[PDB]
């Protein structure tokens, strides 16, 4: 599986049949259909302990890993039920600033999109937690082009030394704290991965407020390989998937 033209997401079905289940991602927020839910409560992000470890190109994207074997950087509040622990972060972006990121706000595409994956404290590990309706929790933050963001800046300048598939260095002493958004207004709907296995076992929490880094930041991006080293170089952009089908799911809206 992969991007391409050959392998790419109108194929993953083949092999993940789950690929055209009921709560499959990513998926167009419709503003005025989201339905303002007051019963939903804040969103509470302590990161303030969170310990990185290392960033890898795992082929497909760029994992930004944490020391997950403790309640150091959890999620919890919100729609959610339990401690969500971070396990990693990563991003979907794409060719051009114009497309990249996963969901759609009323069909506008963002240059990329954030993943910050949290897995269900009470199933013990992430292998557990992905083979539950509730096993995971990702946040979701928009990108778009203006301005640099400070904090993302740790995260460019490394991209050289994890060009190619299988490549990683240690990263230790980031905080993820510095990519968040000022406000933490959030739409929430049940759904899946967005990448095989594609397990329908995501509790997706999108916030409205978009962060801005630069066209220099971007760029760096896309300078990325899916390819392993020694192999004709392929770029990694467009590593995103079609909207689907919001089939009588519903999005909330915490505001
Ligand atoms: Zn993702």
């Amino acid at each position: 599986w992969g991007y391409g033209k050959h392998n790419g997401p109108e194929h993953w079905h083949k092999d993940f049949p789950i690929a055209k289940g009921e709560r499959q991602s990513p998926v167009d927020i419709d503003t005025h259909t989201a339905k303002y839910d007051p019963s939903l409560k804040p969103l509470s992000v302590s990161y303030d302990q969170a310990t990185s470890l290392r960033i890898l190109n795992n082929g497909h994207a760029f994992n930004v890993e944490f020391d997950d074997s403790q309640d150091k950087a959890v999620l919890k509040g919100g729609p959610l039920d339990g401690t969500y622990r971070l396990i990693q972060f990563h991003f979907h972006w794409g060719s051009l600033d114009g497309q990249g990121s996963e969901h759609t706000v009323d069909k506008k595409k963002y240059a990329a999109e954030l993943h910050l994956v949290h897995w269900n404290t009470k199933y013990g590990d992430f292998g557990k937690a992905v083979q539950q309706p509730d096993g995971l929790a990702v946040l979701g933050i928009f990108l778009k082009v203006g301005s640099a963001k400070p904090g993302l800046q740790k995260v460019v300048d490394v991209l050289d030394s994890i060009k190619t598939k299988g490549k990683s260095a240690d990263f230790t002493n980031f905080d993820p704290r510095g990519l968040l958004p000022e406000s933490l207004d959030y739409w929430t709907y049940p759904g899946s991965l967005v990448t095989p296995p594609l397990l329908e076992c995501v509790t997706w929490i999108v916030l409205k407020e978009p962060i801005s880094v630069s066209s220099e930041q971007v760029l760096k991006f896309r300078k990325l390989n899916f390819n392993g080293e020694g192999e004709p170089e392929e770029l990694m952009v467009d590593n995103w998937r079609p909207a689907q089908p919001l089939k009588n799911r519903q999005i909330k809206a915490s505001f």
